[PDB]
């Protein structure tokens, strides 16, 4: 409560901690008249056990994508700060690809087929699909493995982990639809061009906001304000720029509007019914 804690929910903490530092470095000094002496980074595997810690007051300050966000905030966890723009974007969507040997060249026939999703944190490798195969009334059973089959008539799923992984699968002939972000499709690390030309895409979902600054519930409402202004600050700061880079190339922060707040009540509904849907 004299320490300010950043952290994310990641599968990979040593690779990550080098994103939070710089800008948490950043942060602290400036956060001194209001009592923050000092800063730490306390990182969580999924968002059940950042809640926690969100709820215990072991982390203060999260940024995460919009899905994500508001499962913190279903838990009772967490609460918006400023709305996050990254790669220069203040939104993306969810897109589905295959093969393009592919039968399937729409949503609706993935009734009958399997899909690659991400792990149950992801907005744009769970949430956002889950959410548009509901939507559609295509239900989706969890598969236990790649042997696993889907209910004639359903669509199943298959978590594998890293966005590399949906891409890796379904070039493969291992599934048959692979979930990533528009942003991450063009992202080559996660989708190689030497599978990325052997794919279609065959449905977009519509956009939600890229991410969110959250803080936790109690947080003191005056540490609060001041973090709010040191990072809508940050932008416009040279100082700043490097460490924004690092945080998962942050080019934008932006005060809570009307607009981005029904966004978030809407994503929110919906992610409470992916999360009632597919307990």
């Amino acid at each position: 409560s004299s320490v300010l804690v950043l952290g994310r929910i990641s599968d990979d903490p040593a690779s990550h901690y080098e994103q939070l530092k710089p800008l948490l470095d950043y942060v602290v000094p400036r956060m001194r008249e209001v009592g923050i002496r000092r800063g730490e980074i306390l990182m969580a595997p999924d968002a059940r056990q950042m809640s926690s810690y969100l709820r215990r007051g072991r982390v203060d300050w999260v940024s995460e994508t919009t899905g994500a966000a508001m499962l913190l905030e279903q838990r009772g966890s967490a609460h918006p700060l400023l709305m996050t723009e990254r790669g220069g974007l203040r939104d993306f969507h969810t897109l589905f690809f295959v093969r393009r040997d592919s039968p399937i060249h729409s949503l609706s026939q993935l009734r009958g087929h399997t899909l690659a999703l991400q792990n149950a944190s992801s907005t744009s490798g769970y949430l956002l699909p889950m959410l548009e195969l509901l939507r559609n009334g295509i239900a989706c059973d969890v598969l236990l493995s790649a042997d696993d089959t889907p209910a004639r008539g359903s669509a199943g799923y298959l978590m594998v982990g890293s966005k590399l992984n949906v891409a890796a699968f379904v070039h493969k002939h291992l599934i048959d639809v692979g979930a990533l972000s528009n942003v991450d499709w063009d992202d080559e690390r996660h989708m190689p061009p030497v599978f990325k030309r052997d794919f279609r895409i065959v449905h977009r979902t519509a956009p939600v906001p890229r991410a969110v600054e959250m803080v936790r519930t109690g947080m003191d409402p005056a540490v609060e304000q001041r973090l709010r202004v040191v990072l809508l600050q940050a932008a416009s700061d040279p100082k700043a720029g490097p460490a924004l880079k690092r945080f998962f190339d942050t080019t934008g922060f932006r005060p809570l509007d009307p607009t981005s707040r029904r966004r978030l009540q809407e994503l929110s509904a919906g992610v409470q019914r992916v999360r009632d849907h597919v307990e």
